[PDB]
């Protein structure tokens, strides 16, 4: 069953700023959510030197980007640590309430949305392109979860009893209609050589058929 929870009032006030603000440079939040994919990779990568087996869920250590024109969906899948429930409804979010007071404030001092990754909340760059966010995840000390928001300031948690990942997490942007662009090939490349040239670990971008 479905639980459905109020995004903190500051990150409501941030998607609602990130899907109404006139600002072109939306290819920025494919660079945001690669880098939130490294991270998650260096976490897990790190917790394995000491502990081994906390890779027995899944040796590779990679990202895939995989367009799908059918869906109208870009997908972004890590082996990274993955996140708990307790992740998903709690610490993202208190983590991110003082990055994102800092950046809304940046914003009006005269920053601009790009500088997003710099307050550390660039997830929520996702807004720019799509109309819905759904986050498929499994860290080792939880079972799998699915995270779903078409933002107006409410987000939804239940238990995903698909197909399995092993670790890691699966990112599905449903695309705004004006945004398919974002699932061609040529610009997709286009967009990693330019902003995530020097991600350490492969990124595989899937073709479609
Ligand atoms: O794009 C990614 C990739 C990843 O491995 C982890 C990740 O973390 C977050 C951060 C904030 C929120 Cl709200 C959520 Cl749902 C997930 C984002």
């Amino acid at each position: 069953e479905v639980e459905t929870f109020a995004f903190q009032a500051e990150i409501a006030q941030l998607m609602s700023l990130i899907i109404n603000t006139f600002y072109s440079n939306k290819e920025i939040f494919l660079r945001e959510l690669i880098s939130n994919s490294s991270d998650a990779l260096d976490k897990i990568r790190y917790e394995s030197l000491t502990d081994p087996s906390k890779l027995d869920s899944g040796k590779e250590l990679h990202i895939n980007l995989i367009p799908n024109k059918q869906d109208r969906t870009l997908t972004i899948v890590d082996t990274g640590i993955g996140m708990t429930k307790a992740d998903l409804i709690n610490n993202l979010g208190t983590i991110a309430k003082s990055g994102t007071k800092a950046f809304m404030e940046a914003l009006q001092a005269g920053a601009d949305i790009s500088m997003i990754g710099q307050f550390g909340v660039g997830f929520y760059s996702a807004y720019l392109v799509a109309e819905k966010v759904t986050v498929i995840t499994k860290h080792n000390d939880d079972e799998q979860y699915a995270w779903e928001s078409s933002a107006g300031g409410s987000f939804t948690v239940r238990t995903d009893t698909g197909e399995p990942m092993g670790r890691g997490t699966k990112v599905i942007l449903h695309l705004k209609e004006d945004q398919t662009e974002y699932l061609e090939e040529r610009r997709i490349k286009e967009i990693v050589k330019k902003h995530s040239q020097f991600i350490g670990y492969p990124i595989t971008l899937f073709v479609e058929k």
